[PDB]
């Protein structure tokens, strides 16, 4: 579980997703939210890792798949989820 940033907020869209795809991280089918990535990258990491809003969407995914984690590509309106699920995974660190 590397350092991960405390604001991934400052990440894109597409970064957070492979974030989460080198994480292995799973993202559920039926969700394709900015804000839903950026929670997932709070949920996974921050909620146990214990900024990842300025990384760009690109990298927000490249972090995504890092956690093992491949979902839908990030959207518009579920990008938060992801966002917030991240911080989860970032918690687990």
């Amino acid at each position: 579980m590397p350092e991960f940033l405390e604001d991934p907020s400052v990440l894109t869209k597409d970064k957070l997703k492979s974030e989460l795809v080198a994480n292995n991280v799973t993202l559920p089918a039926g969700e394709q939210r900015k804000d839903v990535y950026v929670q997932l990258y709070l949920q996974h990491l921050t909620a146990r890792n214990r900024d990842v809003t300025e990384l760009t969407n690109e990298d927000l995914l490249d972090q995504l798949v890092k956690y093992g984690v491949n979902p839908g590509p990030i959207v518009g309106t579920t990008r938060k989820l992801y966002e917030k699920k991240l911080l989860k995974l970032r918690e687990q660190g």
